[PDB]
């Protein structure tokens, strides 16, 4: 997603922590001050855009491109040193749950877990490794040109012209999402992205046409908007697991 999709995801999750993962996630973001759920969720593109270091090494970690595949992931496939975002959201997953760190460590952690499960229910993050997840899939939105990847990312969501205050609560107006019963951190990651690849390769997700605007809008914004509530409240489930248990 853009920053705004990020932003909802964790803003959607926030609320929907229970008190002991909520008290752990107020101590690690309290040692970088300011720090809110929301205001991190988009830090791992920032360091994708800005780190030539560990931003260049992370870049990988945004997406997974199993489409040829027919969503059927395979890591030695995929992802042989795991630079792809199911290896990446299990291994971050793991990174933040270990009591033994420092909470700056599992702080980073947390940065990598709130925008990849943002990351892996935007559709074009597990479409083709042919166009590179529709970045290369050029179209006409309107009278602008712009990218599949681009229109999924935040064109379709920018034409609600809401901040964050207005577009959270239409998100929390939706009908609920059926979520599996319980997290998993370890195999849920694939799951979701195989979900997000089904969508890219839903019937007219690629249009027939080069030039789309409202029709294509009015049918797949509200997909778009149903995958960040789902993102949320699958963020919130994986960090009630990850923080929110110690006894026994
Ligand atoms: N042409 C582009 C495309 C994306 N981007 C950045 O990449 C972000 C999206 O990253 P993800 O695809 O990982 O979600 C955008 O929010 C924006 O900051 C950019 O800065 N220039
Ligand atoms: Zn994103
Ligand atoms: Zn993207
Ligand atoms: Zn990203």
């Amino acid at each position: 997603w853009g920053a705004q999709g990020h932003r909802l995801v964790a803003e959607v999750a926030d609320a929907r922590l229970n008190p002991t993962a909520r008290a752990e996630v107020d101590r690690l973001l309290a040692t970088e001050p300011d720090a809110t759920l929301a205001s991190i969720a988009p830090w791992a593109d920032q360091l994708r855009a800005k780190d030539p270091g560990l931003g260049r090494r992370s870049a990988g970690w945004h997406y997974v491109n199993i489409a040829e595949d027919n969503c059927h992931y395979e890591a030695p496939k995929h992802c042989r040193n795991g630079n792809c975002i199911v290896e990446a959201l299990k291994a971050q997953s793991t990174i933040l749950g270990d009591r033994s760190l420092t909470d700056g460590e599992r702080l980073q952690a947390l940065k990598f877990v709130v925008h990849l499960v943002g990351d892996i229910h935007q559709p074009m993050h597990a479409g083709y490794a042919h166009d590179k997840g529709g970045n290369d899939f050029q179209l006409q939105f309107g009278n602008r040109g712009t990218n599949l990847h681009s229109l999924w990312d935040s064109g379709m969501l920018n034409t609600r012209k809401l901040d964050d205050a207005g577009y959270l609560p239409l998100l929390q107006s939706q009908r609920a999402p059926k979520l599996a019963r319980q997290s998993n951190p370890q195999r849920d990651p694939q799951t979701w992205a195989e979900a997000s690849c089904r969508i890219s390769m839903q019937a007219g997700v690629y249009p027939a046409t080069r030039k789309i605007g409202d029709e294509y809008t009015e049918r797949y914004r509200p997909l778009a908007e149903a995958q960040l509530r789902l993102a949320g409240e699958n963020l919130a489930q994986l960090l009630n697991r990850v923080l929110g248990a110690r006894l026994e």
